[PDB]
């Protein structure tokens, strides 16, 4: 059993590395790292609900939009964490690039990210990314509310 | 080496569990789980800069404010992740409780959290928590900006 778990973790780690280093036109094929029913998306948004992309085919379609809205995106400072589950990895990283959202001025977006990767039969079953949406608001020129801190320790 | 690493990870996991289960008046002693120079705090805020508490003594002072502003806070749905580093753990969880911030109406705050725990010689050297500040804005009655999605795929 341990030999099967070690083998799974070593293989899955390679897929995480491949995912995090996928850049440029290769992003059009990143959905091939998922199971057919795999899910990916952004779990931290202004609405409080994830923006989840369901299915390898929808993931491929999203990559088209991704390359338009984030045309030179790179992940940096990548740290991959294996876990006691050979099929579950976490990644801490930063990400940066131009942001070209419909109806907003072109901007530069930089943020800190956590990624969750869960695997099934050698491919990604669920990818989730977590960030602070306030930094994306800033990149789009959107005003960020400020919690008043006068009454708080400083 | 393996034995020293396994020993570290088993002990450190117990500290993570104790931290995540600490509620009520026990929060006044949670800083004893840190090194003398340990750091804890919130890495995801409206400013984009962490609110970091530096030093075991300042962590204990912050616990006083924590119990005023988050008087009944509970961490729920706790999933602890060991990593390949016996001194580095991640936690996925939820948190809930009343939020009583100076100069805001009393609210009910619920959010999803990720915690990072790094250890040194049996105690926490660095704790960081990551969430989506938009849900804390909502609990405080603060208006959350909306990214316009008309131009985006749906
Ligand atoms: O960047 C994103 C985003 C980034 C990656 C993924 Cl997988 C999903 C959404 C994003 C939106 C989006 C929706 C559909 C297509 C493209 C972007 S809508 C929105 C709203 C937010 O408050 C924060 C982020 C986003
Ligand atoms: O909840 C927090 C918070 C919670 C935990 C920690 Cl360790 C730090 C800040 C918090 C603030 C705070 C600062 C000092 C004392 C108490 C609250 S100020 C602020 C501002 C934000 O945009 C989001 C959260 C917070």
């Amino acid at each position: 059993e341990n030999r099967a778990q070690v083998a799974a973790r070593q293989h899955n780690r390679k897929i995480v590395e491949q995912y995090m280093h996928t850049r440029g036109e290769a992003r059009l094929k990143r959905h091939l790292l998922f199971t057919e029913d795999g899910v990916g998306g952004l779990w931290t948004t202004d609405s409080g609900q994830p923006i989840a992309i369901r299915g390898r085919e929808k993931l491929g379609e999203h990559a088209v939009w991704s390359l338009q809205c984030f045309p030179d995106w790179v992940w940096t400072d990548i740290q991959i964490f294996e876990t006691q589950d050979p099929n579950w990895f976490w990644v801490e990283c930063r990400g940066e690039g131009a942001i070209v959202f419909p109806g907003y001025p072109r901007g530069q977006y930089r943020n800190h990210f956590l990624h969750s990767f869960r695997f099934e039969n050698g491919l990604i079953k669920e990818q989730r990314e977590f960030m602070n949406p306030c930094e994306q608001f800033r990149s789009l020129g959107i005003e960020v509310p400020e919690v008043r801190r006068d009454g708080l320790p400083s």
